[PDB]
Parts: structure tokens; C-alpha cells; sequence
């Protein structure tokens, strides 16, 4: 499917963000096309096919609300949609509104330059395509460029090498093999208990132990669902007016103010129920390092109470960083896994990896023989995908350069000096600190209403104001700084990628507030933008 030479709005990416952009611009009467590297729709859920892949936000929440038809017809099956089912949903949504005729697949965008002469962007691909668009929507994701560490012997490994984020399309057989996994972020924790069932040995290469809590996944009762459907927009609307974009109860109490007996009884109740909801058990879990510690420790005794070898258990216990400052992971049978004879924890904090060999992984302590090695080493996050593209603004300024000391944006949506360009659900915004559907819907709607507003008013150049951008970056940092978020090396902060600026990259005031700010801005004629 050839891309058009000329288009009102060009969209990069056909995951959730891109598809909505496409749908909406068409609804608004604008011409619009999508360029996507993948072979089909899906984005993260197309790429991440490792066995176990599964959302951490509940199925009833992690979905589109923009269409009534879709809420009424689609039927989710479990509390947490596995990867194949979310893919199925996205294909369902693709068909329904005939989105594929808007999309060139197998094509990567490689450069994009703004031409002040004509207020347009000109966009280039590895297929040689060149597109002229008035507006450029980058919907190219938050976690979309796989981060494989440059472990010294990587290219010499004689076995099979994987990355969870670029997973093969046919199912991989690990039966009888010695398998290692590096990384115990949630990919690692999700993929490992699956490989453990097939492998003769599983070696789990852990560095910083992350906090995970049980998911308590269950079947979803068709009755619950049917009741839900009657009141569905009302439900999403409730979700939309929360810090997190989902139905978390926001605990009024401070975790220091309660007694021991009430704390344990509270948290036990969260632990039986499962889910990320513990995160907001007490209003100060992310604000005060002592409040934090009272919750963390409770989790830590859980780990020590689930793992039968008390030495391995201690190795598994999260240390060194505040609870919740790394993405809090939902585990299904990850800890019980280590009770199996064929599962082994390699603590690379205490024995670091020296090199990959052709037979396996060498630490300072021993060499581990492996047929396969799986990299759950995460993603060059938030900026990665933009950075792989040579984006050029007014004065021929590289985006890569303007952003070399960290992302600089006004509301995350735009960056001054690069008019007519927008970033869906990324730095300087709520992004992954919330149910991403909610964050993605608001950004698609806000941006595309914006474009329609430029067209209804016969305008052609929309650009953020330098002072307002600076005032936004300062604000993001200032408020991040009253949380424990900047205290740890997480991908939120860039520190997972050696050399990458460590700045906490996201808006932490919560979805709801960020939307209001965005509505106040839009209502005033898009204050902090200069439209001509
Ligand atoms: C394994 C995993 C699970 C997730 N689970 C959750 C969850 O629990 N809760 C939640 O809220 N969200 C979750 N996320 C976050 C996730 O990023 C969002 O939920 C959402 O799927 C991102 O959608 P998107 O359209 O914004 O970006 P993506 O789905 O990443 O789509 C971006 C697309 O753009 C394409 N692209 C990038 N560069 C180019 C290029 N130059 N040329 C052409 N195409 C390009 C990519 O191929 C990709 O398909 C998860 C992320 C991962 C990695
Ligand atoms: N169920 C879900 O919702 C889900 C699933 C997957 C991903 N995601 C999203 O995408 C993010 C990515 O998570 P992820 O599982 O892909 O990975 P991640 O959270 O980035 O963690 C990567 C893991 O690899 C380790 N690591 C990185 N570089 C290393 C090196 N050079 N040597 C040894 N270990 C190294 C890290 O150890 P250290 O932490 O100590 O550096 C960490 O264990 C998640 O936090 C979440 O936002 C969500």
C-alpha cells in the first residue's frame, strides 16, 4: 500500500495511538495516512509476543472508549488481557473502521524536516517514500525501541538470542533447553514462569530486584461484564477523573500515621485482592521515604514468606530504591517458580556479568552453559524511537540535539522550534504513569481537535512558545522532585541506557490535573502556542 505524496496529517505508528489519530482525523474531514515499521497493526502488542505477555491494567480499563459500538460488542475474558487477546481487540478495531487502507506497513520513517517556506513537514522512509504533510503526529510509542545491553561477547553467542520486545511470530520451543533470562523487569517476570515450564534449566539473571505483587488474575464473569456495558461511558468517565486513569482507591491516610496492626491488615487486604492498587494505599508512599519503607518492608516479608530457600529469597528482596519508583510489576507465580528444582537465580549484583561467551554467560564467579538466551532488558524509553529518526526543525535544529540534556516540551505535546509536530503520550506528560489508553485518548483528541481548529480558522503554523516550554520543563522537574521518583535508576529517568541523560521524564501530577491544564490551554485559544 503506497503512501500518498501529500497529506494534511501524517502519523507515525499503528499501535493504539496511531490508529485513533487516523480514525479521528478522518472523522474530522482531514486527509490522513500512517507509516508503520511493523507488518500489521498493534504496536507494543504486535512486537511483544513473548509467552506470558499480559497487561497490568485491568481489561475493562485498558481499552478504547471513543466508540460506543466497540464497548458494547467486544468481550474481554480475564481481569488481565493476555497479549494475543489485546492483539485480537486491536485487529477487531482495525477492521471495524477500515483503518488499514490508511496505513503503509513495513516502512520505517528515517528523516523528517520542517520547511518554514511552506509551513509543512517533509517525511522520508527507508523505502524511498517522501511525504509532504502539514502536521506531523509522532505516535511511535514509549517503549518501542528494544534495549539490548552491549554485553561484551554478545555477537559470539552460538545459541539462540531473543529480545522480548522483538519476539518471533511463530511460538518458540524451549523444551529440554538450558535457558537464561537477563532482566527481571516485568517482561522478565512475565516470560520466566512460562519458560520455566519447558526449559531443562532456567537461569534468571537478576540485577536490581524489582517489586512485584500478585496479579490475582481471574476469569471475568459474563454477568459482571454485561452490567458493566449498561453503565460503560459513565465508568470510563470515572476512570478519566483520577490521577491514574483507572479505578484505584486513593488512600486518605498517611502510612506513618497508622499503627502496625492497621497497616498489616490494610496491606494484607490489598495483597489478597491483587493488582497495582497497593501503590496508593497511603497518600505518602511516593512522597516520604519513611512512609515508603513501611510498605516496602511488608512486601519484603511476603517475598521471604513465599520462597522456601531463605538464601535465594533474600536475593530476591528489593533493596536500594523506594517502593513504586521503578514500575511496580504484577507477578503470576514468579516467586513460587524459584521453588522448582530447575529454576536458578543468578544474582548479578553480587556476581556481575563479565562477558557473553559462545556457550553462555560468564560472571565473575562461573560460566553458564546455554542453548538460548532471552533479553528482558527493557527499552530505550520515551526518546528512543524519535531519536532513531533524523528530525529537523526551524533553523535545521536536530530534535536529538535540542533534547540532548533530556526531553524539552510544552505539555509534552510539542517542542518550541518544531512547529506542527506532536508527540502522543510521551515525555513531559502523564504517559505511562497512567492507564495508557486514557493518556493516549486524551492526547489524540486534544491534538486532532487542535488540527481541526487550525483548519477551521485558515491557520497553518502552530508552534509552542520558548518561555512556556521552559516554564513547563521547570514545572515537570520541580514536581517530580517532591516525589521519590527521581531517586532511582529507572527507564522513566533514562538511567537504564548508558550515556543517556538522567532526568525524570514524565508528568507526575496525575492524569486528571494534566487534562485540566490541557483543557484550560485549549479553551483560551491554545495559550502558550503561537498560531499563524
Ligand atoms: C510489554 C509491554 C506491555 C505494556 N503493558 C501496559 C500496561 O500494562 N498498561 C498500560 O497502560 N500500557 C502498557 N504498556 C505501555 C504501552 O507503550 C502503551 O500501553 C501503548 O501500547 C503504547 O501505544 P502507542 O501507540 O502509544 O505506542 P506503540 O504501541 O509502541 O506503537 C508505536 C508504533 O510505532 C512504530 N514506530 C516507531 N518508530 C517508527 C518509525 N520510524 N517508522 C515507522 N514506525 C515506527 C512502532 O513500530 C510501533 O508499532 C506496555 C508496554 C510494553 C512494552
Ligand atoms: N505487564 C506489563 O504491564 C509490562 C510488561 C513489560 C513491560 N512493560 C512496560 O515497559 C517497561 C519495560 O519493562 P521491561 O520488562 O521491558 O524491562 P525494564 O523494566 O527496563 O527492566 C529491564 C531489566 O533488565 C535489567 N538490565 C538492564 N540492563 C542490564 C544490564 N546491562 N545488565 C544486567 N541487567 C540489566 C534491569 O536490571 P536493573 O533494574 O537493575 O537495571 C531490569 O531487570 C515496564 O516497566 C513497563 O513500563 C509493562
Amino acid at each position: 500500500r503506497q503512501p500518498p505524496e501529500e497529506v494534511d496529517v501524517l502519523v507515525v505508528g499503528a499501535g493504539f495511538s496511531g490508529l485513533y489519530a487516523l480514525y479521528r482525523l478522518r472523522e474530522l474531514g482531514r486527509s490522513v495516512h500512517v507509516i508503520e515499521t511493523a507488518g500489521d497493526v498493534g504496536g507494543v502488542w504486535y512486537w511483544n509476543r513473548y509467552p506470558g505477555a499480559r497487561c497490568d491494567i485491568e481489561s475493562i480499563e485498558y481499552c478504547y472508549s471513543f466508540s460506543e459500538e466497540v464497548l458494547q460488542e467486544w468481550n474481554w475474558t480475564e481481569r488481565y488481557a493476555s497479549q494475543p487477546e489485546i492483539l485480537r481487540y486491536i485487529n477487531f478495531v482495525a477492521d471495524k473502521f477500515d483503518l488499514r487502507s490508511g496505513i503503509t506497513f513495513h516502512t520505517t520513517v528515517t528523516a523528517a524536516a520542517f520547511d518554514e517556506a511552506t509551513n509543512t513537514w517533509t517525511v522520508d522512509t527507508n523505502h524511498g517514500d517522501r511525504i509532504r504533510a502539514r502536521y506531523l503526529i509522532m505516535a511511535s510509542g514509549q517503549l518501542s525501541v528494544p534495549q539490548l545491553p552491549n554485553f561484551p561477547g554478545l555477537k559470539d553467542f552460538a545459541g539462540n538470542l531473543y529480545h522480548t520486545g522483538n519476539w518471533p511470530h511463530e511460538p518458540v520451543d524451549f523444551s529440554g533447553q538450558r535457558v537464561g533470562v537477563i532482566g527481571t523487569g516485568s517482561s522478565g517476570i512475565q516470560v520466566s514462569p512460562q519458560i520455566a515450564k519447558q526449559a531443562a534449566e532456567l537461569f534468571v539473571f537478576q540485577r536490581t530486584p524489582h517489586f512485584a505483587v500478585p496479579a490475582r488474575n481471574a476469569p471475568l464473569d459474563p454477568e459482571f461484564l454485561a452490567d458493566l456495558k449498561k453503565r460503560y461511558a459513565e465508568f470510563r468517565e470515572e476512570s478519566r477523573n483520577t490521577p491514574g486513569g483507572t479505578h484505584r482507591y486513593q488512600g486518605p491516610k498517611s502510612a506513618l500515621e497508622v499503627s502496625d496492626e492497621e497497616l498489616v491488615e490494610t496491606l494484607e487486604r490489598y495483597w489478597q485482592e491483587g493488582g497495582p492498587d497497593i501503590l496508593a494505599a497511603y497518600r505518602d508512599i511516593l512522597r516520604d521515604r519513611d512512609a515508603n519503607e513501611r510498605v516496602a518492608e511488608f512486601i519484603r516479608n511476603k517475598i521471604r514468606n513465599t520462597v522456601r530457600d531463605p538464601e535465594v529469597a533474600e536475593r530476591l528482596v528489593p533493596k536500594g530504591y523506594p517502593f513504586g519508583t521503578k514500575k511496580l510489576i504484577l507477578e503470576i507465580d514468579y516467586y513460587e517458580m524459584f521453588n522448582r528444582d530447575n529454576v536458578h537465580l543468578v544474582d548479578t549484583l553480587s556476581a556481575p556479568i563479565e562477558t557473553i561467551t559462545p556457550r553462555g554467560v560468564r560472571t565473575s564467579e562461573r560460566e553458564y552453559e546455554l542453548d538460548s538466551l532471552v533479553l528482558a532488558t527493557g527499552f530505550d524509553a520515551l526518546t528512543g524511537a524519535l531519536f532513531k529518526i533524523d528530525i529537523r526543525g526551524v533553523g535545521n535544529v536536530a530534535l536529538k540535539e535540542k533534547w540532548a540534556a533530556g526531553p524539552r516540551t510544552y505539555l509534552g505535546l510539542s517542542t518550541a522550534g518544531f512547529p506542527n509536530l506532536f508527540f502522543i503520550a510521551g515525555p513531559g506528560s502523564p504517559s505511562a504513569l497512567s492507564n495508557m489508553l486514557v493518556s493516549i485518548e486524551q492526547h489524540v483528541e486534544w491534538v486532532t481537535d487542535h488540527i481541526a481548529y487550525m483548519f477551521k480558522n485558515g491557520l497553518t503554523r502552530s508552534e509552542a512558545v520558548l518561555e512556556k516550554e521552559d516554564e513547563w520543563v521547570e514545572h515537570v522537574n520541580e514536581i517530580a522532585d517532591e516525589t521519590l521518583y527521581p531517586m532511582t535508576a529507572s527507564w522513566y529517568t533514562g538511567a537504564n541506557v548508558p550515556g543517556k541523560p538522567r532526568v525524570f521524564m514524565l508528568y507526575v501530577g496525575g492524569f486528571h490535573r494534566y487534562r485540566q491544564i490541557c483543557d484550560e490551554v485549549a479553551a483560551k485559544g491554545y495559550e502558550g502556542f503561537v498560531l499563524t
